[PDB]
């Protein structure tokens, strides 16, 4: 039965947005963090975790997954040295096995986790948000590694690389009690003359092919993957579900066509995916994990100075989820479940 | 078939600005009304013109007028009454012309609300207004002119009394209603039961009954807000919902949701399991009967440092709820085999 707990992104002592706030979105049961004061390829001790962990806790939540282990550029290179490297990462998700902490979510993307032409967008609304002018200033480099891509690394190349990767770190993956979540390249297509090859439903099951294990997943990102629209999401959504591969939702929307992108908000008519679907979804197959909003648009006075990641209108996605997978399980015939448990502080009958 | 999504506004003075209540997914409709006519006086057109002209430039459009103040003079069937109805009159014309049409109200002897509490603290940390019978057991409630309205409804002023002020009243406006457009909905008691010696009549099922029937005309209507009902535990807000979708009788919808007991009651999260209202269930039967009015959520809780010093209007947690119930309509929408449908037009700019 679906156990889905709904989450935020929280980016620890130094973020705009506390945990107190979170606490007060209603059926928000999960923490999405991850360990900051730790060089990129370096492992994760298990007291920076245990740190996060005892300040997540102690606001009356719990670290559902911790997003991003980041996956050093040598390992997506596949230069000679990786396994030094790779260990680190096999530290990092022990002691995240180490923490209690069931989910470990990465990007096997080289050199840019995400492109962005404009941070402050208009909306129809009036909102600002994140999009992607396919024209504006795109097709031009970004003022060693690059190179490196551009030149020697195929497609081929770096899924060897990424095949070398996952097949070095599952069985640890597997005794420190953790699935693994790879998270789309974004945009689902290569640019900057680098290469991207987590691209879309074949790319999931070849990438799923590498190593048959529910611990090796991928995180659904369907904003991500839909914002190139010969990408198809809830088929996609569909299929990971079918074969019981997905071990984390991303679940923000995104409006596109051949022009390219612009994040808007998370209402499934402000934009192309049918939110609706992709959670009906999740009920009917019984899905367990944790769900976040992730990304929101500066709206009100969001102060927020980091990019997407702002409370007010990512705490607007997530009730509207609520309110999505509320009415889907009494329509299919269950009972939703939000982990509160006192209704009360000091009456009740 | 299509509710519209709507929110309330204080007018010109209210620290929650249009831009704010436009930035809310979805949100379309503006609840609103005159400030600047002390009581039972008449409304000028102008007056709801110079709010109606602030509104639709900033997006939005009054889908009702959120409270004329019927006079205690009225209610109290003091002699001076028909005079304080002739500006009722007006009031209630110059409305219909303005194309908004709803008219939202209450028939309730000396207060609109009662709370022993304007910041109760709730499990996620947050404060809601609640009302503990047990605090307001010891208090004896212009001043001396109150001691005087309190008195008379005490000692003269039966139930049956109040009916029967209720129902003159009623049989003036209604005609006034009709040659206007503007439906008319009363607001039911809160708490739903008598508190201070003094009487309540808009409680409970037996008496929306008797309200209808008072007039029976599409015009002739009430507000269902689900939460005052539920307040009193012996009430049964899901039938009551239904009986009165089926006559035609709903006009507007509050929705909000409150826990309660033999001890009083609490508000909550608009979610349904951090209260006592199977919210699922009230919209759909909002979809079952393909309801056309306006839906607002109402109150929120104090999250966030909202520095808001109004009973529950604050942005934030009145947003969150606009939200939940955005998903729920869909997702029941979709379920029933019928297209929802917000403010959307154009996805982007
Ligand atoms: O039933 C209630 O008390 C609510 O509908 C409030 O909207 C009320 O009318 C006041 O405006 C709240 O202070
Ligand atoms: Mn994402
Ligand atoms: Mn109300």
């Amino acid at each position: 039965g679906s156990h889905m707990k709904m989450s935020f992104r929280w980016y620890g002592k130094k973020d705009p947005v506390t945990l107190e706030e979170i606490k007060a979105i209603p059926g928000m049961q999960g923490i999405v963090t991850a360990v900051y004061d730790v060089p990129v390829g370096q492992a994760w001790p298990l007291e920076n975790i245990l740190e996060l962990k005892k300040m997540v806790e102690e606001a009356g939540l719990e670290i559902t997954v911790i997003e991003s282990i980041p996956v050093h550029e040598d390992i997506k290179q596949g230069k000679p040295n990786r396994d030094a490297l790779i260990e680190n990462y096999k530290t990092s998700i022990r002691n995240v096995g180490a923490a209690g902490i069931p989910v470990v979510c990465y990007n096997f993307m080289p050199v840019f986790d995400w492109t962005r032409s404009d941070l402050h967008h208009p909306l129809p609304d009036g909102s600002t948000s994140l999009a992607f002018l396919k024209s504006d200033l795109a097709g031009v480099d970004p003022v060693a590694i690059i190179e490196n891509y551009r030149q020697n690394i195929s497609e081929e190349d770096l899924w060897a690389n990424l095949e070398y990767f996952i097949k070095a770190i599952l069985p640890t993956a597997e005794e420190a009690g953790v699935k693994m979540a790879i998270h789309p390249d974004d945009p689902p297509y290569g640019i900057f003359g680098l290469p991207r090859i987590i691209t879309g439903q074949e790319a999931v099951e070849r990438f799923l092919n590498l190593y048959d294990s529910e611990h090796n997943g991928i995180t659904m990102c369907v904003g991500s993957y839909a914002s190139d629209p010969k990408n198809d999401v809830l088929a996609m959504t569909e299929y990971a579900l079918k074969r019981n591969r997905i071990n984390f939702m991303h679940t923000r929307n995104v409006t596109a066509g051949a022009w390219g992108f612009q994040e808007t908000a998370h209402l499934s008519q402000a934009g192309d995916i049918d939110m609706n679907a992709v959670v009906k979804l999740l009920v009917d197959y019984d899905w367990q994990g944790s769900l976040r909003p992730d990304h929101g648009r500066r709206i009100w006075g969001d102060q927020t100075k980091t990019p997407g990641y702002g409370l007010y209108d990512r705490a607007l996605g997530a009730t509207y989820f609520n309110g999505l997978y509320e009415a889907n399980m009494r329509a299919a015939g269950k009972t939703p479940d939000f982990g509160i448990k006192a209704k009360t502080v000091g009456t009740k009958e």
